[PDB]
This record gives structure tokens, sequence and C-alpha cells, in this order.
């Protein structure tokens, strides 16, 4: 199957070990890898960070070894602002100025594909999303159209079925895009109140579910009877995990927080622990299987974090197979212990090994 995984220019600026760049990525990892994320400027799509040009050699010289392994650019990000690309897709002119302008950028730094990270386009912006969505790929089918191994086209969608219903037009947008990647966690925010497992395979226990469909089950099944081909349907697991701050003893899933969790010491993020942050976690925690849910989560002293280890990836990726989806997109390849430091074993990234490995299984 596919393994899509992305790659955060910013995770370069991480303090010691924390620092990620592209040549610290095993190229032979993924199938995929998104670097992310790319700018539009005077509606044309630029680099974001001053050394991108650099790191995306970087990235794409892991393609010397293995030819097989194909890069894509992914514009857009939360930074971004979805006022602004709504402009970019919304303006006639704009639109084509931008579409015009990635097979260039791409071809130029090496770049197999561009991935759409619109975060996330409006109500009002359905109709536009389509578009530029089909518009996008109409040019790289053109760039192609002599004989070149055309460039790809994919898009980060949201798993929330709120978003989804909005914004997307399933249906259509999966005609044109060559596999969408769900971003399949993030279910449960510190705002909410409660301790809730951000990347739930499945609802879980009906009563202690707040939605109904918070979890990567229900996206999955909805994007798919929205029309979404199983085959262009990539999966998102995460190798980070959503962190709250307890408020009692209590520590069990929906239990009282006051409010995000400790920032991890490289990831300098409230509410957010990489999964090697989490390892160092996990040392004198305790770690809860989350019945039904197919997730642990850790706790220790007033800290609460939900997240996906080894088994849990796991069950995940026979979820999808079993489900004959076209793989699992990973966030992030800088979010997974990819020094194999502090997790122990020195293995580096275990997680997206892990899903590896169980892709490949069987
Ligand atoms: C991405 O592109 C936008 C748009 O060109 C940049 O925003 C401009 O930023 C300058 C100063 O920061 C402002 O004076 C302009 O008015 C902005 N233009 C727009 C359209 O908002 C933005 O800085 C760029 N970001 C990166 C990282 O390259």
């Amino acid at each position: 199957y596919k393994l899509v995984c992305y790659y955060t220019s910013w995770s370069q600026y991480r303090e010691g070990d924390g620092s990620c760049f592209p040549d610290a990525l095993d190229r032979f990892l993924c199938t995929h890898i998104i670097y992310s994320f790319a700018n539009i400027s005077n509606d044309h799509i630029d680099t974001w960070e001053w050394n991108d040009v650099t790191l995306y050699g970087m990235l794409n010289t892991l393609k010397n070894r293995n030819p097989n392994l194909k890069t894509l650019l992914s514009v857009g990000g939360w930074n971004f602002g979805s006022q602004r690309f709504s402009k970019i897709a919304s303006n006639t002119q704009s639109r084509r100025t931008f579409i015009k302008s990635v097979p260039p950028f791409l071809r130029t730094h090496g770049f197999d594909g561009l991935d759409l990270a619109w975060l996330y386009p409006g109500r009002r912006d359905k109709q536009h999303f389509t578009t530029l969505i089909k518009e996008m790929k109409a040019e790289f089918i053109k760039e192609a159209q002599p004989g070149k191994k055309q460039l790809l086209l994919s898009a980060a969608l949201s798993a929330g079925k709120v978003t989804i219903d909005s914004s997307y037009d399933i249906a259509k947008i999966s005609q044109h895009l060559d596999f969408i990647s769900i971003m399949t966690y993030d279910f449960h925010g510190a705002w909410r109140g409660t301790t809730g497992h951000h990347s739930p395979l499945f609802r879980g226990q009906e009563d202690a579910s707040p939605d109904r469909f918070s979890n990567t089950d229900y996206a999955v099944g909805y994007m798919l009877r929205l029309g979404a081909p199983a085959s262009k349907l990539v999966m998102g697991i995460p190798t980070f995990g959503r962190s709250f701050t307890l408020a009692s003893s209590e520590t069990g899933v929906g239990a009282p927080i006051s409010g995000p969790g400790i920032p991890g010491r490289f990831t300098k993020e409230a509410g957010t622990l990489a999964y090697y942050e989490i390892c160092d976690f996990l040392r004198g925690a305790t770690v809860h299987r989350i019945l039904g849910q197919q997730v642990p989560y850790a706790t220790k002293g007033n800290q609460w974090v939900g997240y996906d280890d080894q088994e849990s990836v796991k069950s995940k990726v026979q979820y999808l197979k079993d489900r004959q989806l076209a793989g699992a997109m990973v966030w992030a390849l800088d979010l997974d212990d990819f020094q194999g430091s502090f997790c122990g074993q020195d293995l580096r990234f275990p997680l997206t090994n892990a899903i590896k490995d169980a892709l490949a299984a069987t």
C-alpha cells in the first residue's frame, strides 16, 4: 500500500535532538514523503522557510538511492490562513496564476507532485475547492501530455464530519485527486474540558464519547460512503499525542481537565507531545489501553496524553487493510522517534516502521 509521510519544515528549529532535517529521514521508510508547507505569494507557489530550497534538495536526495520514493510539496498549512487561500481559489485569475506556477516549481525543485493542505476551506469554499483541485489536475496532465511522468496531486482533508460536510465535495474531488490523506486525529480538543483520545480507531464506549463521529472509523467510512474510492483513501495515523492537564485524581477517559498538557521539552507546544517526547513521559507513567478505541493513553501526575504506539498503529493498519484503503498517512516523521534514541531499542522511526511492517505483513 501507500505510506504517505509528512515532514514539517519547522521541525528543523527544535532544540537539540529535537531538530529534524530531511537528511535525517530514512529514504526506504515511506513511499511518499510530503514536505510541509509551501506558501503562495503573488498567486505563485513559493517557498515558506528561508532554507526551503536547501531542505527541498536534502529531501529529494533521498530519491537517489531509492527511485521508487515519490515526493510531494504541500501547499497550505495552518499558518497560511484559509482566508488568503480562499481568495486565491475564489478569484479566477489568481487561481490560474497559482495553478500554472506549480508544475515549474515542482520540476525545478525535484518534487513528484503537489499536496493541497488547505486547512480548511470555509462553507463558502466548497465549490472553489472542487474547482481548484479539478484545474490543478488539469495542468498536471497537460504539463505531462508530451510524455513526462505526471505530477501527483493529493490533498490533506479534515476527518471531522462538520468540516467534511461544509467544505468538501468528496464525490467530485475524489475523481481528480490521486489520493486523499484523511487527517484522522485531533478528534478531541482540550476545549471540551475532558480527557479524550484524539485519535481513536472506533467510537468505543457509547457513554464515554462526546461525538458519534470523533473517531477514525467513522471518518474513513463516512468518506467512503461520500464517494471517496477506497483505493484513493489514505488514512492518517498520528505519531504525536494530544495532552491534557488533569484537574483531579480521575485519570480515565472523560476525566476533568484544567487545560492542555504541559508543553513537551522539544515540541514546546501545550497539548502536544511528539512520540519521542511521549517515550520519555512513559517513563514512570501508566499506560491504559482504551477498549473499544484500540488506542492507548498514558497518565502520570496531572498529565494525560492520548497517543498512538506500535500496537495501536498496527491495529489501525489492519483496520485500513480490512477496509482496502490506499494506505496509511503519517503525521509526522519529525514527531516519531526519528533519532531512535528516546524509545530505546535504538530503532529509528518506531511508529512509522511499525506501520510499514504492518502494511507489508500477511
Ligand atoms: C506568504 O505569502 C504572503 C502573501 O504574499 C506573505 O504575506 C505578506 O507579508 C508582508 C509582511 O509580512 C505583508 O506586508 C503583506 O501585506 C503580506 N501579503 C499578504 C497577501 O498577506 C507572507 O509573509 C508569506 N509567508 C511566508 C512564510 O513566506
